């Protein structure tokens, strides 16, 4: 039931040597994503600069499966685990954030939403308060194009930078990303390095204005000091999740160690030891009693990952529906 990260590194003898960033084999997923569940990585490799990972993919060949995190604060990991590599660039490496001009912001991918939040404030650049809520890294937002309170990433996004498969850089525009809701168009095979930002410059009593008022939404209406990946599911249009979550009689809904929060019933909640299986059954169980409730499908908007363990496959909407 997958292979070792030892065999894994065996295999791959040599290629491997000369690469700085540490490789951690068998590391459970579970320590690595906020809903603190799933299976082991095989093995997690943490480049510590863009050139190190440049190598490790150049080294790597192209039929062992790769996988790029940040934070993991929209990952529902299964409790089989994640078969080849799993990237997450390195803080020291990839999180430096600095200001360019008077407009723009330089941020690396490992850089924490917040930090770009701060960064703007100490620049006087407005429409960065958004990224203070957000627990994620800038390499998840530019994939997500993470957005809140009215604001999404694609509007600050100037030009990404990332690397391919193959290891060769690619300067790509707000335009080549392609965003769209919670979208991007931009190749999967890519990872992002660093990124730059541009802000209508502002009085900072105002962008400490909106920050405070975006932490106060934070602290109030959502449980985002718990272990969850954030809204589960996305708003069908002319209505939202957590209100046809709550119709179905979802709030508050138990699946093992998982629960549907009483606080908003939109988040999924490790309430301990609840594993991969337990949060994938009360999503699907939540999809079920919607439809069922109210025709509505609904479309998650957390990313379910890995491999079931041997006879713990669970179908969408629990089979009862295609
Ligand atoms: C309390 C809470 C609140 C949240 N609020 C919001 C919100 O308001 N808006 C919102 O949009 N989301 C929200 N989320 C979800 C989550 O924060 C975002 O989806 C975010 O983009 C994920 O960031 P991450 O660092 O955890 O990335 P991960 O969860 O580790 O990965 C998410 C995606 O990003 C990709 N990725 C990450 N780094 C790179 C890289 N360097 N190169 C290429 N791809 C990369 C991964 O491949 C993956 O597809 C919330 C989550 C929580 C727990
Ligand atoms: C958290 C995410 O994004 C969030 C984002 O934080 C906020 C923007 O502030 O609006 C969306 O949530 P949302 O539609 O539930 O808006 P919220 O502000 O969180 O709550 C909506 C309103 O309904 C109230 N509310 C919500 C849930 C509940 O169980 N009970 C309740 O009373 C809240 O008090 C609030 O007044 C995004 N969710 C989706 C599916 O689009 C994410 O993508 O992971």
């Amino acid at each position: 039931m997958m292979e070792s990260g030892e065999a894994l590194l065996k295999k791959l003898d040599g290629r491997l040597s000369g690469l700085r960033g540490r490789l951690t084999p068998d590391t459970g997923m579970d320590k690595i994503t906020w809903f603190r569940a799933g299976g082991p990585a095989q093995v997690l490799f943490q480049p510590s600069d863009e050139e190190d990972l440049s190598a490790f993919l150049k080294a790597v060949p192209e039929e062992i499966p790769l996988l790029v995190v940040g934070i993991g604060s929209n990952l529902l990991v299964r409790d089989g685990g994640v078969p080849g590599f799993v990237v997450r660039l390195s803080a020291k490496g990839f999180g430096e954030v600095e200001q360019v001009c008077d407009t723009q912001l330089r941020a690396g991918a490992a850089a924490p939403d917040k930090r770009v939040a701060a960064a703007a404030l100490e620049a006087g650049l407005a429409g960065f308060h958004f990224y203070h809520g957000i627990p994620g890294g800038i390499g998840g937002a530019l994939r997500m194009n993470a957005g809140a309170n009215g604001v999404e990433t694609r509007e600050r996004v100037v030009e990404v930078r990332a690397l391919d498969r193959k290891g060769e850089v690619h300067v790509l525009s707000n335009a080549d990303m392609g965003y769209a809701y919670r979208h991007s168009s931009a190749s999967p095979d890519l990872i992002f390095t660093s990124v730059l930002f541009e802000g209508v410059p502002g009085e900072r009593d105002d962008i400490r204005r909106a920050m405070d008022e975006v932490q106060h939404h934070r602290e109030t209406v959502q449980p985002v000091r718990e272990k969850t990946g954030g809204s589960t599911f996305k708003n069908p249009e002319g209505t939202s999740a957590w209100k046809e979550i709550d119709k179905a009689g979802c709030r508050g809904l138990r699946v093992g160690g998982a629960q549907m929060s009483e606080m908003h019933c939109n988040f999924m909640i490790n309430t301990g030891n609840a594993t991969g299986h337990d949060l994938e059954t009360l999503g699907e169980t939540v999809r079920a009693r919607v439809f069922e409730n109210s025709g509505i499908r609904l479309h998650w908007e957390i990313k379910r990952l890995g491999l079931f363990r041997e006879g713990e496959q669970i179908e969408e909407f629990l089979g009862k529906i295609v």
